[PDB]
């Protein structure tokens, strides 16, 4: 249940994904855009889905991806300045839930962002310590799929 | 043609719109919902369309409608994030216009939200000026739809 699944963030899982968001965050189109061509190179079952982007593999320069990525960042945002009060993230959770539960997106298929996640942070210098908290956070959403 | 509506936000156009939002921005659950209950107030016929939402009458308190109004707060931080580059604004407007799109949300229609922007501005002491600003930028989201 996303009730449970919302207060396995404990203290320092809260604190791990602040201290990496504040990096991470700092350049939403830039990660964005990272994030989403990882998962489509690790991923490529997943293009499919988005067939309204178009030319995926433009990255950067295609206008739908740009705009999606950006906006993705925005999501995530949400996410960890709702971190404080459990009742305003379930909520904005569940929101978040109904846009890809109507695109027929699965728990399963959700996690697979796990790994493009793990390489960002990677990338930052934030080791498996922090992939395992985004993973807790990435959780809540699984549960309400 | 969004380009063209974006071209609208001159320089003191944009100072006034960071101006607004670094205060309206500051409580994004206080103010959004208290920008969808104007809504809904002024303009009864509206909340037709947001059936999903269940009863708006008991406000704050809904979960999904907090959790819908938290979330419309972050599509417009996006788009003040975005001011400085025209080709990242207009890439975002788009893409969340196409979810208002789909659901047969016309610019008339989108156009409802200046009065209740108007009145939330008004509560913490912003006037016309800033009205007028927050107008033209609606003004871009309805060249999309
Ligand atoms: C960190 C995890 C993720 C976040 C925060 C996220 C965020 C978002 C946001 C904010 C939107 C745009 C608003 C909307 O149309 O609902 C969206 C759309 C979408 N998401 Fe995700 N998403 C995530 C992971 C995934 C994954 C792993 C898949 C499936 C492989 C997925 C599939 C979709 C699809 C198909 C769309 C529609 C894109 C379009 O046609 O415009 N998402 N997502
Ligand atoms: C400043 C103006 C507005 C902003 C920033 C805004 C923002 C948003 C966002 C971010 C979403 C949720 C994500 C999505 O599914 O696309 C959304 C959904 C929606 N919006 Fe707007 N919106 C605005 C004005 C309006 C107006 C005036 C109407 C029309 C009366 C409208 C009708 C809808 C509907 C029907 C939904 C779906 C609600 C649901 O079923 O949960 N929006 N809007």
């Amino acid at each position: 249940s996303v009730y449970d699944a919302a207060a396995q963030l404990t203290a320092d899982v809260k604190k791990d994904l602040r201290d990496s968001w504040k990096v991470i965050g700092s350049d939403k189109k830039g990660n964005g855009v990272a994030l989403m061509t990882t998962l489509f190179a690790d991923n490529q079952e997943t293009i499919g889905y988005f067939k309204r982007l178009g030319d995926v593999s433009q990255g950067m320069a295609n206008d739908k991806l740009r705009g999606h990525s950006i906006t993705l960042m925005y999501a995530l945002q949400n996410f960890i300045d709702q971190l404080d009060n459990p009742d305003d993230l379930v909520c904005v959770v569940e929101k978040f839930a109904v846009n890809h539960i109507t695109r027929k997106i699965s728990a399963a298929e959700f996690g697979k962002i796990n790994g493009p996640i793990k390489k960002v942070l990677a990338s930052k210098n934030f080791g498996d310590k922090y992939a395992n908290a985004w993973a807790k956070l990435v959780a809540v959403v699984q549960a309400a799929l």
